[PDB]
């Protein structure tokens, strides 16, 4: 697996997001656009708008297809209005190819460019089954495997930094990489270990157990994906269900209670801040989650540290201090494996073995007393019972 061509052509290391290249239309318009694995809609903006640099001009593409139909998609935070329509898309820094996908020109949006992210659109790499309208709209990765030799996988490398990056060092600086097709040795250490994709509609998957520093969360596993739990590159956070949440945040400020914080930090929004370089990293436990493996009644484990689940963010008052906010949250919608997740592993999505892979990301952050991991296997059974219905 060398594909070295694609390595390193992810962007926004501490921005909001990752995006990758792309290039839309006859000639090729330039478009840098948000790695999404959490949907399944391809989505630009097509028209001035106050966070966008630049967006998609169809009147200037030759091999634009106007379907005359309108599409409508709503996020979990953020949703856009649109025009469907058909065109040429290129990925630069991807394979050496070309295919006609399916792209809603964005028109209408409520909080969904990010001021200063530096991408226009939006790459939902999920499957058809949650795309909008409904599951006939062929998504792009879909598109790109029938209409070329490109294998049915690709490959996650989301590169957090651990220390904020100011707006010209997001955008000269490799956030990562997005291996379409393969898998790149490089991008990570030890083994491999592969988690059953449960259903093809979002990236689902069951979680069997969680640890806050070993000690079991002891739930019964159907609330650990009460509703489901999927994996999402477009997401920020480890969101978890309300439930499961109350009881993580309980643990973890038990492990940390040494220092106090502020209510607000638990729930992400004031952040907390040390003098530069004595944050006391060792306080925080260590997070696992345990995953179904392909074998029965056999599972692993993916560890977290702080440096995952603590963002760096820009203190205002410059001080060299560093600053960071809680980015574990609640939801109401199921477990979200976000960024704060993916940051820590290299993660494949083999949509052809209908299963997704993790292993200690050859870029995660940590110090020299521990480090991410990755492993297995475990004898646990009943792991069915875990699945929500
Ligand atoms: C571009 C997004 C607008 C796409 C969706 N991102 C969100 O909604 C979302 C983005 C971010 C956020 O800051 N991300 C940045 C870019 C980011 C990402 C990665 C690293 C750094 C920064 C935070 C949250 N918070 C909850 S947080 C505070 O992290 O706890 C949520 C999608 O990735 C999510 C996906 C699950 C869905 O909403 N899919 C749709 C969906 O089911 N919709 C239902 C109907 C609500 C789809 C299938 C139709």
């Amino acid at each position: 697996g060398s594909f070295v061509e694609m390595v390193d052509n992810l962007r926004g290391k501490s921005g909001q997001g990752y995006y990758v290249e792309m290039t839309v239309g006859s000639p090729p318009q330039t478009l840098n656009i948000l790695v999404d694995t959490g949907s399944s809609n391809f989505a630009v903006g097509a028209a001035p708008h106050p966070f966008l640099h630049r967006y998609y001009q169809r009147q200037l593409s030759s091999t634009y297809r106007d379907l005359r139909k309108g599409v409508y998609v709503p996020y979990t935070q953020g949703k856009w209005e649109g025009e469907l329509g058909t065109d040429l898309v290129s990925i630069p820094h991807g394979p050496n190819v070309t295919v006609r996908a399916n792209i809603a020109a964005i028109t209408e949006s409520d909080k969904f460019f990010i001021n200063g992210s530096n991408w226009e659109g939006i790459l939902g790499l999920a499957y058809a089954e949650i795309a909008r309208p409904d599951d006939s709209l062929e998504p792009f990765f879909d598109s790109l495997v029938k209409q070329t030799h490109v294998p049915n996988l690709f490959s996650l490398q989301l590169c957090g930094a651990g220390f904020p990056l100011n707006q010209s060092e997001v955008l000269a600086s490799v956030g990562g990489s997005m291996i379409i097709g393969g898998i790149d040795h490089s991008l990570y250490t030890g083994s491999l270990w592969y988690t059953p994709i449960r259903r093809e509609w979002y990236y689902e998957v069951i979680i069997v157990r969680v640890e806050i520093n070993g000690q079991d969360l002891k739930m019964d596993c159907k609330e650990y994906n009460y509703d489901k739990s999927i994996v999402d590159s477009g997401t920020t956070n480890l969101r978890l269900p309300k439930k499961v949440f109350e009881a993580a945040v309980k643990s973890i400020k038990a492990a940390s209670s040494t220092e106090k914080f502020p209510d607000g930090f638990w729930l992400g929004e004031q952040l907390v801040c040390w003098q530069a370089g004595t944050t006391p990293w060792n306080i925080f436990p260590v997070i696992s989650l345990y995953l179904m493996g392909e074998v029965t009644n056999q599972s692993f484990r993916i560890t977290i540290l702080p440096q995952q689940y603590l963002r760096p963010v820009e203190d205002v008052a410059t001080s060299q201090d560093d600053c960071y906010k809680f980015a574990i949250s609640q939801s109401s919608t199921g477990t979200v494996m976000g960024a704060v997740i993916m940051e820590g592993f290299y993660v494949v999505f083999d949509r052809a073995r209908k299963r997704i892979g993790f292993a200690v990301s050859a870029c995660h952050v940590h110090d020299e007393f521990r480090t991410a991991a990755v492993e297995g296997p475990f004898v646990t059974l009943d792991m069915e019972d875990c699945g929500y219905n």
